[PDB]
């Protein structure tokens, strides 16, 4: 009975085969066919390759051996190699063109989803080129979904030596019936076979998870679409910034590049940004998810004030400062895209760009009191329930586990009436007390958020609702500027209170507004839609915030 | 009696001031004289000069009407602009070319060191221009050393206007005649003389400080060099990355650029990299300052082991794959410094580049153990009475003042005889029990290691020192291998146990080494010769680490 996995790097998990082009250079090159791969595999376990996989010597130390080796194999073969010909140049090349093989790494996600052991196994070197990064990226990228990864040069030995399968077998914990092993080279494939291990060829990859897919008894070939890489809360590098004496901020991090910071919702968190956060690190952004004031590690102070945009604003400018970015893109989500078109109309020179999810851009209305304008609006009623302090505290606080199940829901499973919230005594009243699980959500999500809202409750974030009068009168004095910055508005096509239709009269305030639209997602959408979102975010960003 | 002094900002705490460029431009122009700077002051009180300064418009709004009234004002002129002229280039430029007064900034520092309440006053706009970043940079080097920033676009006043003055006087909680208040604009400064307030006109820097250190009674010119810019550990962004289940890794985190990693030595903390922080992080850098392993805010288990240099590096690779880099530049002193050269030599496709501080890079010697080594240096007998597990934590641990006091001293004030400590039964027997304080460190300074170190004492700390035997046999698979990416070697000259001539023979494994040397520098390098250390490490970074 299987229950581990491992694959090799080079023409398994990363594609093309970087020895593949030993003969593509050569057929290009019109040399002898071999002729470079019998170069590189020059004195076999003795031979430089050996030396270098074992990680006896470096990369860059290999290179002028490989060349050295190069002569000899065309002195015998009677021939000679050009002027221009750089080994540094082929590998270069090579290494750079060797990408991601995405239906493998799928099919080994999957079987760690299902309870599998994965692992890389592989015959590498230690890379000190001036280049070396980009394979630094790809095994970033690719160790993360990956409970081990094993290499030649670090472990001191190699592919095909039956002690590199030993320790293969001890660092699995399991032994050789237990565990699949797929490689694109016969000659390693055969010790694991040796020892009783369940071993794939792999020359094309279909027919490798062919196999993989009848020897697991998991279908791993033509799955439906995976969801984008989520965030394990635990697995994450946590900050911490104090504003002022009573108020500090939390914030999740992730990657290298300009500055991101995602301001979620309410009643939300960081997490509600599980899946942008790797998407966009990924993506060459340096991801700063906050937890908004009033909010999980967050300070959540007792005064209504303390809320008012006009201060969650000043805070944030302070955030940058104390962090020392000049500078960071702004992307909200509903309270939180309120927040970013205010960052963007009053601190211009802090933002990079500015990108909002749902939250239009609407100018205050210096002829109507905010109360008038959200009683306009049935479904705002709720905002009106909001009002008076510690009822929906207690009806939101009552059950938390209910609470979230409750909001939380994709379009198609609402269980929620917004329509007179008010009369009808509460957000809750014909909602269920056990409300069944969203398909957006798993229990174990629900629980975060619920551990999350144990610390501080729902009054900081029920006030950012209660500043009303303060907001409008702030915003007024910016009635007469434009934002002239990078700007995107994102509208979901479900989303009943914070509907596309309301985005409508943006571009004459944002006349160079950049749209995204995303159809049959609701007001959750970093979690209805996380494909979507990040697509739409990574191209404006590559595009515009850069 | 003074207590607060007032700067503005364009031609006080910058230069070349902004607005004199209108005169320039005219001048190389030929244009007829005060036309652009009377389109600038088109309309006065109501023009649009003054709505861009009290924030009702942004500077990209305000462009086109400069322009308009551009016209107007050659019109009466009978004048014509040219073809090639622009508004937008003609501020791009003038900004671009406004750098920080150093000795104005420099007394503003001093008055607030004496006491003073520092605020910067100024007449600015809403920065929406592509190139905004580069004014945010400015404000952002400049506030950090004022305790107010009061801007005429976010407070809707302005200068000349009388509540301007009161607000400010609001702000610093104090009467006019406490307060000094610096211009360069006679009309500006009228009002503050007005209420009472000290005065001075500024044409010439040096002139306005005489005038400064004249009405203060403080010494402001001629002063001696002041020391970099150090941290306050309350207002910096710590971060928190779990490592493994039981190892949780601290680190103080300052700016946006390429990652920085900056490991501290033997018995130190992130804040040994306090005048090195702002300064880096100043200089383009994203700053990691770490508490290593045992250390601070980091976990301290208390296994040897546990501190082996394999461990201690893979850690660090763990750090950076939970915060998504794919490297950062490894900077190390003392300990840091051997961790450094470890993680180049196991891990180059990680390190972007690596510079020590004293540390030398000396290979294995594989045909002697490393206790026989240890004991052919008299200097490093310390180490001896280091290995039994208790012995140096009791000493250490027993006064912690007394430890830190007695540790960080410069060349010219030791108390401690490195030779023969174990003989003389300990590192302190020689030393007083309450020692003098050192020139290099403040009492404030000695007592945030003491309470650094009151969390887990020096248990995990002597660890590093007891894995040589492990750390050699690690070290000798390194034996064949050379360090070939950026590096450098600084050199201090008066440290007596990691002495400049231990690092002469680098060259044979570190062909490409970059150098550094301090004079007069004892071991505490970075405390010792902040200045010198800045200078050597931001030249090298922007050389060979970008
Ligand atoms: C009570 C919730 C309902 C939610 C839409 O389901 C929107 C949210 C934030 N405006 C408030
Ligand atoms: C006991 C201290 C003395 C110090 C030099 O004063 C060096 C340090 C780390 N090697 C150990």
């Amino acid at each position: 009975t299987l229950r581990a996995a491992v694959f090799d790097l080079d023409g398994v998990l990363a594609l093309p085969a970087v020895f593949g082009v030993l003969g593509r250079t050569e057929e290009a090159l019109a040399l002898p066919r071999g002729l470079l791969n019998d170069a590189f595999q020059k004195g076999g376990p003795e031979g430089a390759t050996t030396r270098l996989m074992k990680g006896e010597i470096t990369l860059s130390q290999w290179i002028p051996l490989m060349e050295e080796n190069c002569r000899k194999c065309s002195e015998t073969a009677k021939v000679c190699l050009p002027k221009n010909f750089s080994i540094k140049e082929i590998f270069d090349k090579a290494i750079s063109a060797r990408k991601i093989n995405r239906p493998m790494l799928q099919a080994a996600l999957m079987l760690r989803k299902k309870g599998f052991t994965t692992a890389i196994l592989t015959n590498t070197w230690l890379d000190d080129r001036a280049e070396r990064d980009g394979l630094a990226q790809l095994m970033c990228e690719l160790k993360m979904h990956f409970d081990f990864l094993i290499e030649s040069c670090q472990v001191g030995m190699v592919k095909p030596e039956p002690q590199i399968y030993k320790f293969l077998l001890d660092t699995l914990k399991a032994s050789p019936s237990e565990v699949v092993f797929l490689d694109d080279i016969g000659a390693n494939l055969k010790p694991a076979r040796d020892l009783g291990m369940v071993t794939i060829l792999v020359q094309d990859t279909d027919t490798a998870l062919k196999e993989l897919e009848k020897v697991t008894g998991i279908q791993l070939l033509n799955t439906p679409a995976p969801l984008p890489t989520s965030c394990n809360p635990s697995d994450m590098s946590h900050g911490y910034v104090t504003v002022k004496p009573r108020v500090r901020l939390h914030f999740v991090e992730l990657g290298s590049g300009p500055a991101v910071c995602l301001c979620h919702g309410f009643p939300e968190s960081w997490y509600s940004w599980r899946y942008q956060i790797p998407a966009l690190a990924q993506a060459g952004y340096r991801v700063l998810a906050m937890d908004m004031k009033g909010y999980g590690e967050s300070s959540a102070p007792p005064e209504i004030e303390e809320y008012c945009m006009e201060v969650l604003c000043k805070e944030m400018v302070t955030f940058l400062d104390k962090l020392g970015l000049s500078q960071a893109v702004f992307i909200g989500h509903d309270w939180g895209g309120m927040l970013v078109w205010y960052m963007a109309l009053f601190y211009p020179e802090r933002v990079r760009a500015v990108a909002s999810l749902n939250t239009p851009f609407i100018p205050a209305n210096p002829n109507m009191s905010p109360l008038e304008s959200i009683k306009a609006n049935p479904v705002f009623d709720y905002q009106l329930y909001f009002q008076e302090p510690g009822v929906a505290e207690a009806e939101l606080e009552q059950n938390l586990s209910r609470t979230f199940k409750s909001l939380f829901r994709a379009s198609d499973e609402s269980v929620l009436s917004m329509h007179k919230v008010c009369e009808a005594g509460g957000l809750f009243v014909n909602s269920p007390e056990e409300p069944s699980l969203s398909r957006m959500v798993t229990e174990e999500e629900i629980q975060f958020y619920v551990q999350q809202f144990k610390k501080s409750g729902f009054r900081g974030p029920l006030n950012w609702y209660r500043n009303m009068e303060r907001n409008w009168k702030w915003a007024c004095k910016s009635l007469g500027r434009k934002i002239l910055i990078p700007a995107l508005m994102v509208t979901a096509e479900k989303d009943f209170v914070l509907v596309p239709q309301m985005s409508q009269h943006m571009e004459d305030w944002i006349p160079h507004l950049k749209r995204g639209h995303i159809e049959d997602c609701g007001h959750w959408t970093q979690m209805d839609k996380p494909t979507e979102v990040n697509q739409i975010l990574i191209k404006w960003l590559d595009s515009d915030a850069r």
